């Protein structure tokens, strides 16, 4: 919620980027979400905190990544996306069973500085009450 608004927002963009920068990326783009691979951001998953819907998108919204299957479906029309799809950064908070979590949101260009594109990062929540309670 509070914390990740900052920390997930660089930290998770910043090793999500090490993979999103990988080739199965722009090679991933060139797929849909269940065909993806977006195992390798996950290696964002690990450090950030086992934990995320560390998400590229083909130019189709979805959580690529999650650790409860059913929350990834959800996602859609999430109008976060139709300012970062074209090229624009945004922030909104999901809501489920356990689910309650912030995620951030990112575009991808074609190479060209043209956005086709998009990278969402949602921090699922949970082991951490304690350290967002006292430290934030």
């Amino acid at each position: 919620s509070d914390m990740t608004r900052d920390g997930l927002a660089n930290k998770a963009l910043a090793v999500a980027r090490t993979l999103a920068d990988s080739p199965e990326i722009r090679q991933g783009l060139q797929k849909k979400p269940q065909e993806s691979g977006i195992q390798a951001i996950a290696e964002a998953v690990r450090k950030r905190n086992d934990l995320l819907f560390i998400v590229v998108t083909d130019m189709q919204s979805l959580r690529y990544s999650h650790p409860e299957a059913q929350r990834i479906g959800q996602p859609f029309k999430g109008d976060d996306i139709l300012k970062a799809l074209n090229g624009e950064e945004n922030v909104a908070i999901n809501r489920g069973f356990l689910a309650q979590a912030l995620r951030v949101f990112t575009p991808i260009y074609d190479e060209n500085h043209k956005q086709i594109g998009v990278v969402a990062i949602g921090l699922e929540l949970s082991r951490v009450t304690q350290q967002i309670n006292d430290s934030r």
